[PDB]
Parts: structure tokens; C-alpha cells; sequence
């Protein structure tokens, strides 16, 4: 469903601080409410030693903005990541140049997709988010959404 | 702030059957929620004799989805139409072939403007999607929505 990862990857070298620049998802229920299921937003990527991938990020949950940390197993394609909890849900890296730029998805076989353009500091990079429209017109994604530097430094985008 | 409107209008051309495939917003909060501002589902336009146009949309309204219909003035410029409400509204066509598609927007003078792509049936156009996405690349636009067939068929498109 996504037939998009970085050819190459280096893990170790997304590791530190990440931006949720845009957001896009299969299905408008994913991403429509602040606490919407695929509306997290990125702190930082943390590459274990073994070449596991842990994403820490934010969520809106009942009031408060909550801290998570997620652990995403490594697989035998360097650009695909595993989260074995209720269903796979895989996570993808598309493509990255490793300091301004990320793109990647998460899919849980089930159909329900999202995907994020992740950049480096909070400013707005046009190129970036070229690319992000780029990956998706081949997705069945229904909503996307953009973020602006104020927001971006505030915790869960407020 | 929208400097694109059809050229040579004929606005008894658009009368009508109608339906929203897909909304976009200036702010994620006009579109995010069911009950957000600009999240109206158009029904029917229908010109007046003296080239008023009279729309008839739904919206959700605490539980229920609600008719309403509001009527929006002529003006000098035939792309042009204003509601004199608690601010300036206006509503502009973009672009229309009359008889598949018609990109309008609705702008309140305060910065909020929200812009929909109408098609004549419950089909997913991706040329009139291609023409809406061309026409929003001038627009500080930050949420972006689709529907599909069997949501266009539903009362507020759940
Ligand atoms: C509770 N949330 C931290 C995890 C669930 C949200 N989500 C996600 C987000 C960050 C990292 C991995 C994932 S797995 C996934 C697969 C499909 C979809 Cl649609 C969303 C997600
Ligand atoms: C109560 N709702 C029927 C009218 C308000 C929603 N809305 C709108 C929708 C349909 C026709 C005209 C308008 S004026 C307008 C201007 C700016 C924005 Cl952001 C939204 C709107």
C-alpha cells in the first residue's frame, strides 16, 4: 500500500530533534479531531544501538498534552519498522535527507494510513512539503494539514 | 486575497444540483470538527432573477444535520457575491464548466477563507480535484479534506 521507502537508509543518522510540519491520513476520523488517533506529533527519533527505533511524541488525551515514548522494531528492510501491539503497524521512511527533512508513514494492516513531513527546525520548508505532496498523490489519503512556526513550539500544536 | 475569479460568468448557468467533494480551509479549526465554521455541505445553487445566488447547504448543528439556506448578493463584479452578516462575507467563483465542476470560496474580511471543489455528481473528479489544487497553491490554506462516493450520497456526508 506504501510503495515508497528510502532506498539507503542510515538509521542512526535521523536520530534528535523532529518537527510535524503536515500531516495526512486515509481517513478523515484519523486526523479531524486534536485527539484523533494518527494526530501525534513528534518530539524526537531515538535509534537504538541494535537498530530499533524509538519515536518519542505528543498526544492530546482527554485534557492534557501527553508525553508517549513508542518502540518501532527493526525488520529486515532497513526502512521499515514494526510496533506488534493489537495489529502490525508498520512504520516507513519514505525519505529524508537527514537534516532538514523525513517523510514517513505508519499503515496498520487492517486500510488506515498516515503519514507525516517531519523537518528539523520550526519554519516552514516549501521544498519539504513538495515532496510530501509528491509521495502522496499516490495514497488514498482525505485529509492533510499544515502547521505554522508559532505552533510548531507550542506542546501538541495549541 | 482570492485574485482568482471566472471570467465571464453566467451565474443562472450554475443553478442547480451540487455536491462539496472536497474543502479547504485557512485554519485547521474552520474544518477540523463536524460543527467547525466552514465545514458546509452544499446542496443546491440557486440564482435569483435579479442574479442574487441563493445557496442551500447542511450543516451540523449541536446533534442533528441541520438545512439552512442563505442568500448572497450580487455585485458589480459577477464573480462576486456578499452576505452582510456580522462582517464582510463574500463568496467567489473561481471556476466553472457549468455542467461537471465549480471552485468557489468564501472569505471573511477579519483572513478566514475557506474554498470547496462542487461537482455535479457522487464521483470522485480527479481533473476538477487537479483544478482545486491548482487554485489553492496561491492560498494560505492549512486543512485540506475529500470525500467519497458513498459519504456524498449521506446527509453531511457521514
Ligand atoms: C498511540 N499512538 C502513539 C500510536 C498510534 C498512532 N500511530 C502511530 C504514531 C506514531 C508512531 C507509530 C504509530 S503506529 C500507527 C499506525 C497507523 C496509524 Cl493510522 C497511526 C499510528
Ligand atoms: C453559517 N454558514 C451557513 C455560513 C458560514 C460559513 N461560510 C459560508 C458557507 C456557505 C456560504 C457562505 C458562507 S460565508 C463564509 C465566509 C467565510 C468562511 Cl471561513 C465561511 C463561510
Amino acid at each position: 500500500s506504501v510503495t515508497q521507502t528510502m532506498k539507503g537508509l542510515d538509521i542512526q543518522k535521523v536520530a534528535g530533534t523532529w518537527y510535524s510540519l503536515a500531516m495526512a491520513a486515509s481517513d478523515i476520523s484519523l486526523l479531524d479531531a486534536q485527539s484523533a488517533p494518527a494526530r501525534v506529533y513528534v518530539e524526537e527519533l531515538k535509534p537504538t544501538p541494535e537498530g530499533d527505533l524509538e519515536i518519542l511524541l505528543q498526544k492530546w488525551e482527554n485534557g492534557e498534552c501527553a508525553q508517549k515514548k513508542i518502540i518501532a522494531e527493526k525488520t529486515k528492510i532497513p526502512a521499515v519498522f514494526k510496533i506488534d501491539a493489537l495489529n502490525e503497524n508498520k512504520v516507513l521512511v519514505l525519505d529524508t535527507d537527514y537534516k532538514k527533512y523525513l517523510l514517513l508513514c505508519m499503515e496498520n494492516s487492517a486500510q488506515s494510513l498516515a503519514c507525516q513531513c517531519l523537518v528539523r527546525t520550526p519554519e516552514v520548508d516549501d521544498e519539504a512539503l513538495e515532496k510530501f505532496d509528491k509521495a502522496l498523490k499516490a495514497l488514498p489519503m482525505h485529509i492533510r494539514l499544515s502547521f505554522n512556526p508559532t505552533q510548531l513550539e507550542e506542546q501538541c500544536h495549541i
